[PDB]
């Protein structure tokens, strides 16, 4: 039942620590149960990466960096949805949101608090 | 039931939309969750945010180029022994082929999700 905690000391700084810990994942578990879930039809690896790292705090760059560049821009109107998405969640206070590629079946776990 | 969003992109579809994604979200999603619910937590005492960052965004596939990323500010005044250590315990659950793993600080109360198959 009970998670694996895995302790890790620093050498320049148990119960205790297991409980905080399984309490921590309880409430982001929580959390993600109630994020919002953002399906597109497809995403590059490369944008799917940059989205999953990127921080929501510089629109600019966010956009900037998911547009790409020429033959291998994503669509603008398209990434701008996503950002305003991803952006209106975050302002609600909130830091999780899901977003689910259906061609490669795969969801990821985006971070708006980065 | 969270809410599912569709974003679409015309741009790459002869036609528009066209629920198989409002469904399929939330079953991969589920299956998510689940799996997140049993991720192994890695807990420290306490983590310099410029190392949580880099730690949270980073591929564990090469040990060289982890600590490369963690250290190239040339600033970064973590214990190259304790990030070492982080990195081997995160890369032990990745190898078990587990993509998820919880980062908690004691010290803040402050827990990342880490992609352990960046």
């Amino acid at each position: 039942n009970n998670q694996k905690v895995i302790y890790v000391p620093n050498m320049a700084t148990k119960w205790v620590y297991e409980d905080a810990a399984r309490n921590s994942s309880n409430m982001i578990l929580h959390n993600l149960s109630n994020a919002p879930i953002i399906t597109v039809d497809a995403l590059r690896d490369e944008t799917l990466e940059i989205i999953s790292i990127t921080s929501l705090a510089q629109k600019e760059e966010w956009l900037r960096k998911v547009f790409g560049s020429g033959n291998n821009s994503t669509p603008r109107s398209f990434a701008t949805s996503i950002y305003n998405n991803l952006s209106k969640e975050a302002h609600k206070g909130n830091r999780w949101a899901i977003l689910y590629c259906h061609k490669t079946g795969k969801s990821s776990v985006i971070d708006l608090q980065r």
